[PDB]
Formats: C-alpha cells, structure tokens, sequence
C-alpha cells in the first residue's frame, strides 16, 4: 500500500456533522438517490468528510452547498438506466445542460429537467452568490473543461477504446479529468476571498493548479487501483512491458516528481508577487489561493486514506 | 431615419477585398451555404465589410479567419429546415456543441458534425492560437453567455412568446443577445495584445462591455425596425402606449444615455489605472483595449448605414 508523506497540515471543517446531516437529506429532497440502498452506497463514499477537509474554513450553511455540490459530480454517473442503448448520448445531454447553468443568469431554469440539472440550477445561485464576474468566468470555464473531458472519458469507454492511451495521452488527459482546477475555484467561495487576477494568469500559478490537478489524479488512480486500463498503473506497465510492482513503483515516483515540482513554485510565490507588485493585502490573498491548492492535496489524501 | 453622430474616428482594414474572396470561397468549401441563391443572399449582408471596420487592425490572414467566424453567427439560424416540428431542440442540440469547442483541445473534433461545428472547430483553432489561458476563458464565457442568450431567443419565438418582454427585462435580455462582449474580446487577438486582467475586472471596464453591447443592440434595433414585438421600438410603444414615433424618439433618447454613460468612463480610464498602479506599457494595452470597444460601436454603425 503506497502512502506518501505531504508536508502539509491542514485544517478540517468542525462543521461536518452539522452540514452532513442537512446534505443527506437534501440528496433524498432533490431525488438524486431514489432507494434505501442506493442512499446507504451514496453514504458509504463518505463525500461529506472529503468536503470538510478540502473547504474547511466554510461558513456552516456553506459547508452544506459544498457537500451538495460535491455529491452532483459523484453521482452523475448513476442518474442514468446503465443497460440502455444510447447511455453516452444521454450523458452527454446532461453535461451540458451542466456546463450552460454557469453561463445563464443564476435562478433560471435548465432545458433539460432532470434531477441532476435541477440540483445543480441550485447549486449554482448559491456557489456564485457574492461573487465577481472575474470569478464566475474561471469557474465556468474550469468547470466545463471538466465536464467536456468527462464526455470524452465516457464516450471511450462506451466505444471499446479503454486501454488505447499510451503514458503521454493518459497523463495529459488525466489532468483534464480530474476536475481540480474548477475544485480550487470553489476555495474563494468558501472561504470569502477572491485571488488577484494578475495573480491567477501568471505562469507560476496556473503551472501550480496543473502539478496539485497531476498529483492529485496520479494518487487517485494509485488509490483506486489497490482496490481493484484505463488507469495510470496499467498504463505504465503496458507502456514499459514491466512487473505490476515497478509499474506501482514508477506511479509513485511520477506523483513525487509532480509533488516536488509544486513544492518549489510555492517557494517561488513570494518573488511572484514582487515581479507583480503586488501590495500587502493582494500577497494575502494570493496566499489564501495557495492554501486552498494545498487543502485539495492533503485533504484528497487524507479523506483517500479512510476508503469509499 | 434615426441618424447618430458618434464622436470616434476609426480605421478601416486595408484588407477588406483581399480577405473576402478568400472568405467567400470557405463559405462554400465549408458547406455553409449549398446553393447559389443561399449564397447571393448572404453575400448581400456585406459581412466582410462589418469585419473590415470592427478589427481594421487584423493582419490579413487574420482578417479571412475573422471574416470566417462572422459568418458562423449569422449563417447559424440558416443550417436548419425552418419548418420542422422539433427546430428549436436542433439549435440548442448545435449551439452546445460550439459552446464546448472553446472548452476542449485546440483541434479536437466536435461530437456533434455538421458543417456549422466543423467550421467552428476550425476557426477556434486559428482565433485561440497564441492567447493565453486567461483569454481563452473570457473569451469562452462571453461566447457561451451569447450563445446560450440566442437559445433563449430561439425558444421564446417557437413558444408563441415574443412580444411578452417589457422594457426592462427586454434591455437586460438584450444585452446578452447582442454577443458585443465576446467580439470585443477578439480585438485582442485580432491585433495581438491582451489587457491586463485586473483592469478587465475594474468596475469601470466591466461596465464599459455592458453599455458598448447596450448602445449596439438597441443602434441595431433601430435599424431593423426602420425597414420592415422583440424589438426596442415595438417594446417602448407596449409599455408606453405611445405613437410609433414617439417610440422612436425615445428609443433614441435610451440610446444617446448608454452612449454618454460610456463616453464618461472613457474619460475615467486614466484614473482607473492610477488606481491599478499600472505602468506606462500595461497602460497602453488598456487605451488598446478601449479601442476595441469604439471600434465595435463606431464600425458596427458605419456597417448598418450601408445596409445588408
Ligand atoms: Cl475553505
Ligand atoms: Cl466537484
Ligand atoms: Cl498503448
Ligand atoms: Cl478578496
Ligand atoms: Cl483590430
Ligand atoms: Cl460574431
Ligand atoms: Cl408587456
Ligand atoms: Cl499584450
């Protein structure tokens, strides 16, 4: 069992239990689970710690947004009949209605009706609630990347194309599929701040949310495959014809690699911030954006780490 | 005949007859238009004209892929047999697809094929190329909120409900319609800068897109109405249960206070930057950027007058 050792400590939400039982039930409210057993494996992935770790300075009522929000993305996959014949198009309907909410004003109703859409018409009033046009823009598109890539995932699967990606397609595929970036986005929400924009758009930045989106993927699939092609595990021995061991082995030196990458552009924010001019209350904030990157990393790992 | 004296100069592209033959070729190379009375009918509309004075400054390569990309806007209604039951879900169904093209890879294939989305990809390609992330995202969110806005449009007149809007819903309706933001956006590839990103989320900037996509629409819909319910004129009559001149009058009047509004916060630009502490050359990406805008209200005005 791979475990790695971040140098980071990190915050945990003490609004859990307050927030986990409004979300659960929510979930029944919003008719995203529609069965006593489809509820009691919605619980078992225990979404509402992973919420806690990653946002954990939300207010409580925000806290509960957070844990709803966090669920619609988990169970998407599940809102569709899995046998019937055109899965991915129907799919690929929803996630973009997904996709348009962010870009219509908030309050309206979706096109497409279904639980799931309704849901997150909700959610969204809510996430953007109080926050810039700057803000609601990176959202939108981070999290419409996200979705478009989780099409392009289903879609290969439903045609017989998983195990077709090679090291280099598959690393950078996986960094789109992770949905990481539109994860950090949702750090200001949370906790009531907004990075500067010529912050955000500098290379240092937007190299550190693709090394946390690397990094965080890589464990994820290493997590996901000691409990078990389409996965950066097979990929590696597939590619270098090597031992299911020195394929875990080479996965983990990958992740440290982009682990360590990301632990020296942290080191580099302070000349960032000089190289900008930044005044005091910006290199704060700008701050404030680098602890909800390292929230996502430790509090992934950690949530990882007691199952689902 | 409604006339404005605009207080702008603004160049036209020298490069006006050399992109439109190369334009008017892909209009068929790309299956836009299918026979040669479609085509006699939109070279009538003098597209390339309204592109030659909205970014006078294109290279000319630049200039075709600009050329290209009008069409698309304007051909879009046009690609879809306006007599079938279900014609409004069909234009949702295409219009999503050229929301996520700006959501995925450079050159990536659209899932829904058919001339509009191919062409599309292509041009996103060439109109991304070299902008950064942090313009692409704008540029993604504009085009989106556009594009979502024209379904809405679409919907309302399928649904038997034009004519429903008054006036204050109607404006703000209209503002989105238009799609003014995302063409501004483009001035910055078209002449190959880019604004710095903390005075594009300035409250005087911000602001600025809203009235500039404001004056446009509610210039285009004097126009439209002067030769021939969803239409500013049509709308103040409702409400005011005035004459059709009347109307008119005040239409123009609504007009003239957009205009003057903008031209306030141009002259508030130099303190915006004060404020911004923004060096000489960050300065003049931003006095570029107002450019854009005063070509777009400036050019889009020269065009109409010339009709189409
Ligand atoms: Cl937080
Ligand atoms: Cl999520
Ligand atoms: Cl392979
Ligand atoms: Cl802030
Ligand atoms: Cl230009
Ligand atoms: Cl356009
Ligand atoms: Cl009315
Ligand atoms: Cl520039």
């Amino acid at each position: 069992d791979v475990r790695f050792d971040l140098p980071f400590d990190t915050p945990v939400s003490e609004h859990l239990e307050y927030a986990r039982a409004r979300h659960l039930r929510w979930v029944w409210e919003m008719r995203l689970v529609r069965s006593r057993d489809g509820f009691e494996e919605y619980k078992s992935w225990d979404l509402p710690q992973a919420a806690a770790r990653t946002y954990p300075h939300a207010s409580a009522d925000d806290m509960v947004v957070l844990m709803n929000w966090f669920s619609l993305a988990f169970l998407f996959d599940d809102q569709f009949d899995a046998s019937r014949p055109d899965r991915a198009d129907r799919i690929a309907e929803v996630a973009r209605e997904l996709i348009v909410t962010p870009l219509r004003p908030a309050g309206s109703p979706p096109r497409v009706a279904c639980p799931i859409t309704l849901a997150w018409a909700e959610v969204w009033k809510y996430l953007s609630h109080g926050m810039s046009l700057t803000w609601q823009t990176r959202f939108a598109a981070s999290w419409g990347r996200f979705l478009v890539a989780h099409c392009e995932e289903v879609d290969l699967a439903a045609r017989g194309l998983e195990g077709t990606l090679g090291l280099d397609e598959y690393a950078e595929f996986r960094r789109r599929t992770v949905g990481i970036h539109h994860s950090i986005d949702a750090g200001e929400r949370s906790r009531g701040f907004e990075v500067p924009a010529q912050a955000m758009g500098h290379p240092v930045m937007e190299r550190m949310r693709d090394l946390a989106a690397d990094t965080i993927g890589f464990m994820n699939d290493i997590h996901s495959f000691e409990r078990e092609g389409h996965n950066l595990i097979a990929v590696l021995r597939r590619e270098r014809g090597c031992s299911w061991q020195q394929a875990t082995d080479e996965a983990y030196r990958m992740t440290i690699a982009c682990l360590d990458e990301y632990l020296e552009l942290q080191e580099r924010v302070p000349q960032m911030c000089d190289e900008l001019r930044l005044d005091e209350a910006e290199r704060d904030r700008v701050r404030m954006g680098v602890e909800a990157i390292q929230h996502w990393i430790n509090g992934n790992y950690e949530w990882a780490l007691t199952s689902g």
